[PDB]
C-alpha cells in the first residue's frame, strides 16, 4: 500500500525531520513537504516540527487562517494521525504557558489535540535516557532523547492522555514527561531528528499505517 506522511515545512529547518523518516528505508513510505491545504490533503499523517511555536502558527495564518482551519479539521474531524514535536507539541496542547509573544490569534493559537498544559519557558541541552511505556517494537531498551530548550509538560488534563515516555534528570527532577499520546495525536518535547536512532519515527509510521488500515 502507499503511505504518505507530510512534514509541515513553512517554518524551515524541516529537512532533518524528512531525512529521519527516509532513514527508516520502508518501501511503502513517501514523505512530502506540507506548505498548503493541497499538500495536507495528500497526507495520511502529518508531522509538525519547529523551534518556535509562534512562527509555525503565523505560517498557518495566511489567507484568513485557511491552513490553521484545515489542520484543526484534519486533527479533530478526520482524526488523522499527527505528531507535534517541540513547537508542534506546544501547538497541539490545550493550555500554553509562557509563550510571551501576544498572538494576533488568541484562543486560536493552538491546534489542540493533546489535553495537557505545556510551558515554553522559554543546563538547557542534554541527552536523557527514556522510560518508555509501550509494547511497540519501535522501542528497544535504553533509548535516548535530545532535549534542547525543551518545552515542559506541566499538567495532564484527561485520563485519555497516555504518558508514553518519561525521564529523570538531576535537574528538573524525576519523572519529567517526554512524550504523550492521545487518540490520533502524539507529542514529544525533544528533537527526534537530532539523534541517530529512528524509534519515534518508526512508531509514528506504524500509527499512520494502522490508521489507514482502519479506514478500510
Amino acid at each position: 500500500s502507499e503511505i504518505t506522511i507530510g512534514v509541515l515545512s513553512l517554518q524551515g529547518d524541516f529537512e532533518p525531520h524528512i531525512n529521519h523518516f527516509i532513514k527508516l528505508q520502508i518501501p511503502s513510505l513517501n514523505i512530502i513537504q506540507v506548505r498548503n491545504v493541497h499538500d495536507l490533503g495528500l497526507c495520511d499523517g502529518l508531522v509538525i516540527p519547529g523551534g518556535e511555536s509562534t512562527t509555525v502558527r503565523r505560517c498557518c495564518a495566511y489567507e484568513n487562517d485557511t491552513l490553521y482551519n484545515a489542520l484543526v479539521h484534519f486533527i479533530h474531524v478526520l482524526k488523522k494521525p499527527i505528531w507535534g514535536t517541540c513547537a508542534g507539541c506546544i501547538l497541539l496542547s490545550k493550555n500554553v504557558e509562557n509563550i510571551k509573544l501576544y498572538s494576533n490569534f488568541g484562543n486560536k493559537f493552538s491546534f489542540g489535540g493533546l489535553d495537557i498544559t505545556i510551558c515554553r519557558n522559554f543546563n538547557d541541552s542534554f541527552i536523557c535516557s527514556l522510560n518508555i511505556i509501550s509494547d511497540s517494537s519501535a522501542f528497544k531498551k535504553d533509548l535516548t532523547a535530545a532535549c534542547i530548550r525543551a518545552p515542559y509538560i506541566r499538567e495532564i488534563l484527561s485520563d485519555e492522555v497516555k504518558v508514553l515516555a518519561t525521564f529523570s534528570h538531576e535537574s528538573y527532577g524525576p519523572n519529567i514527561i517526554a512524550a504523550v499520546e492521545q487518540n490520533n495525536c502524539l507529542g514529544t518535547v525533544f528533537h527526534p531528528e537530532l539523534l541517530p536512532h529512528t524509534a519515534f519515527q518508526q512508531y509514528f509510521y506504524e500509527k499512520v499505517k494502522n490508521y489507514k488500515y482502519s479506514l478500510e
